[PDB]
């Protein structure tokens, strides 16, 4: 039992519900300018890994902008972080499941912070099943809808405003390397983000422009609650080597080190952040 | 150069249009009743590598359900080709892109073969563009439409079906792996696959069906001349270390492998029939 | 994890499956050869037992002539070689120790002799010695895991390449552990990823001269490797960790080497075939 | 052609002699305390991409503690470079092919920085010839004894004194996913090194000690013109998707991410920095 059992009835989840609350910070991260100037859309940047890599970003100098569904609350707590640091941070709120809101956020992007330089595509939605005969038609378009085609339309229109120099990152998972029997569509959506980053990587890299991908493993964050019963949020990240789930702050930096020019001859890889799992990486 | 310069205007390609006509049998093949009495149905097996397998398959002592789009000549070509092996060979057209189709196939394989053991998922399309703002969402979605929500839909009505002793095979492709900078929405939909491959196995091995896949890499098929230009065909395969695309032929024994007992102690895996490209497999 | 089988160990290694409880399965009653390696013949180093004896009684049963290299296990040697003379082939059997180079040379040599040619090498030695961390594992127990596990792949081989030409084959026996890891086995898992990427090196080396390389990563196997390895509470649970909840049978092996060495497998090559109960490791 | 016609009569090489010197240092490189006070060893951290790690663990406040073969000009070099960032530098000479040697100079470390915290297992040599049949069994032990055993010896006698907290590093290679056609032997110690990164990490996980490794490409080092001939040095790094070898400095920020607490959530990993290959990473 490493959290206490509990559950969000909607997805997606609100972290401010959590108990605890996800560790979205590390007090002694020091930023040295890696990403100064540099303007910044995060989709799914208002919680979880989101949150945590916005905050990181700002420290680092950059100007993010941030896309979310609906949770308002928390995509101002996340502002007043970002804002602390002394950079610029605009709030995107629609549903990324519609092609044309996904040009909207990058135009709005654009017009607000003045150019764009990093893409980080980061949404998704998750639902748990016991097999594959309970996914409905309907379940698996939705996942796949927000999940990789979001994915597509939002890297889509951000090529048009991308220069040599700028960066994409994309949020996969373990479960692209692993499986996950209870997470069958989820899974394909991830695998099919891992293909993507490798394919577009390799389309971009006479542009200058870096693809790359982070793969979490259990990280406690709004994700989890909403989509899991209480039992399974109780033994959350107990099955990983280090018997712990992760914190968003601990992804960021991978973030950060993707984003910025630490990784200038780096593209088309995934960063795995997952306590331990050997995926034959 | 490797292949005449040729292009099939519409795709499905048409394999009686091709020049040379893939090798879809070895001539040295001696079946050995690996799959005596069993049961198959494989989507997109009336040409290409489903072709090969599905003749493979009925030489092999199995009866086969083919399920493919509208290539009646070569669907029927095929037929005759399994039913020299004195096996069934049961024809099923349609466009598995509809949810009901996929689920009408496994119905109609069940009701003419008596029942289902072997399930192999091959059917794809694939609209090559120079880069990603070419990609519609029209195409995006007619894309995993075919290629992974099919598997979807056919496997999830094949698993009332299934059971100890069952297989389920994928057509994946080295694209997932490596990735292909003019198929960013093709390669999507086979990392799809490859994801799909691994959750499945874990979901069903309790079950005592066992999920595998196979990877081809650049094979003379009609999705060839029906997908690229002339002169990409003209080059086709002389990328790989063994400086030639494969003939459908030599895929089928990698299917035969998975479909039978000979992999028992087999599930969740990947066999990449590639010509020598190394995917750290 | 969960009793699979009876516990037991043998202080003595490499193992003799004549001793085991209950005997490795090695045949498929069932297999039904067909003639993919008529008339070839193959050397296999570890053919006297376990996975090397199933690949050696499945080769002869689709008409291969089998030259087997081991250690000192003549009973298991011999009862290899009355199975594989059952289906009807040749057999030579060459003991002695594949830790030394001369001696790598010299099976191959004779096989030549005593067979005619050689068409397809099976490199399958290995020595494992479980210790509960790195501290444990001296520098003499390092540089013989080394020596027989991957230094004589590389010195059979290299005597082998002269007897090649195009269509012959190799085949490597590597492991899961080179893949997933193995908290036990350090030396043993660094010795089998160093003949995965062999296998990746050696098969762009010789692609153009017709000579495939492939390699077999087994997971937990039943075999004489394990009870002479670790010990019985561990023998007792072998291969309840895997999805399909149980070790793999020898003759459970057998087909992926047949796929690997025959004309079946044309267009592969650099390639591992994972035989493991469901392990998944981003195959 | 990429770099300058040259080569080096002798391995290891010398970088002073190189042209042009690699760049080891990004002038723009701005610490942030990410190891202040951590005490490290590298092996092979007098040159190349050792000396840029030094360097940069300089920057970020840690002690560094140096061993080589005898490249004693480069190491007095590096030495300069980590002492003007005001941390202890120690240099250490001698052959690590030797085991005892291995054990001193980790309890020499010890003895003059008062405690070990980051492990760097980074030293190689790599003798390049046309096929197997051209590797001495001498060049073999040779080439392991340097590659992987030493690895293994100086991580062992690390073991005493590292703790919770504590971190290992090894260098591999892409090689190691890729393959080398001529490197086979090479090739083959750095499989060794990803199969002993995984399963080390499985080994000291509940230790609370993390084990990753680094996948470079290729790299300008003094490893390269000492070991390949002029043509091929000529050419080098012209075969990655980015169509430049990378600089030693670009290969640092990885190592400064896996030494900290920056990727306190991953062990048994791989950081990919090649340029743009997909290895399946
Ligand atoms: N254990 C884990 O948390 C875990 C493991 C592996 C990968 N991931 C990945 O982490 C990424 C971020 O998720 P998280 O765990 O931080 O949880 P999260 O709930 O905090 O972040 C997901 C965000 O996606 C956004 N979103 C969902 N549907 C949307 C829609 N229709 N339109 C616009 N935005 C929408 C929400 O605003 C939400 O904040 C996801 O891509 C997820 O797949 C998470
Ligand atoms: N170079 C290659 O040929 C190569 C490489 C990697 C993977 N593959 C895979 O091989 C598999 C088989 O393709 P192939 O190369 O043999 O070409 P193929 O054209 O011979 O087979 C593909 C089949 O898919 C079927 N199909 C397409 N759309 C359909 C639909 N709407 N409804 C029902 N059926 C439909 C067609 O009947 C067609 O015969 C595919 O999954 C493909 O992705 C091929
Ligand atoms: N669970 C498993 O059994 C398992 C798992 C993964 C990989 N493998 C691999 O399978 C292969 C065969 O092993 P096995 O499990 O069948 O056990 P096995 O003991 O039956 O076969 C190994 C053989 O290696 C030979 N050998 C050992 N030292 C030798 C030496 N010094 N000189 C000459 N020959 C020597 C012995 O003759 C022995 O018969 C090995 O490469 C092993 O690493 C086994
Ligand atoms: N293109 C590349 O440079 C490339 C590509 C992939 C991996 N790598 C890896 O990078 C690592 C660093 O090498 P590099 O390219 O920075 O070259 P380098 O020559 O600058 O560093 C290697 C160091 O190893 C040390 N060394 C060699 N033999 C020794 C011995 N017997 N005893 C003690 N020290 C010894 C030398 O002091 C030398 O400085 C190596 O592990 C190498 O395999 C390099
Ligand atoms: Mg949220
Ligand atoms: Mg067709
Ligand atoms: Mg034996
Ligand atoms: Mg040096």
């Amino acid at each position: 039992v490493t959290m206490p059992a509990q559950h969000q009835n909607k997805q997606p989840g609100i972290e401010s519900l959590m108990n605890p609350l996800p560790q979205f910070e590390d007090p002694n991260y020091k930023g040295s300018e890696k990403l100064k100037g540099k303007n910044v859309l995060i989709t799914g940047g208002d919680s979880g890994i989101g949150r945590a890599v916005s905050i990181a970003f700002a420290k680092e100098g950059a100007n993010i902008a941030i896309a979310y569904l609906d949770e308002e609350g928390d995509a101002n707590e996340t502002k007043q972080y970002v804002e602390k640091e002394g950079v610029k941070c605009v709030l995107l709120p629609g549903d990324l499941s519609d092609e044309q809101h996904c040009k909207d956020i990058v135009q709005e992007t654009v017009r607000q912070l003045g150019s764009l330089n990093i893409l980080v595509n980061n949404v998704a939605q998750q639902y748990p099943q016991q097999g594959l005969e309970y996914i409905t038609a309907e379940q698996l378009e939705k996942t796949f809808r927000i999940n990789i085609f979001s994915y597509f339309h939002v890297t889509k229109a951000a090529l048009s405003h991308l220069k040599q120099g700028d960066v994409i990152i994309n949020t996969a998972s373990i479960v692209a390397y692993e499986g996950n029997e209870t997470l069958i569509d989820y899974s394909a959506t991830k695998g099919a983000i891992v293909a993507f980053t490798r394919s577009l990587s390799q389309s971009l890299v006479q542009k200058g422009i870096r693809v790359n991908g982070v793969a979490p493993g259990p990280i406690w964050t709004p994700l989890i609650p909403s989509s899991f019963d209480e039992k399974k949020v109780s033994q959350f990240g107990s099955n990983v080597p280090m018997q712990r789930p992760g914190q968003p702050y601990e992804l960021a930096p991978a973030y950060v080190y993707l984003a910025s020019s630490d990784s200038s001859y780096v593209t088309g890889q995934m960063i795995h952040v997952n306590g331990g799992v050997i995926v034959n990486g």
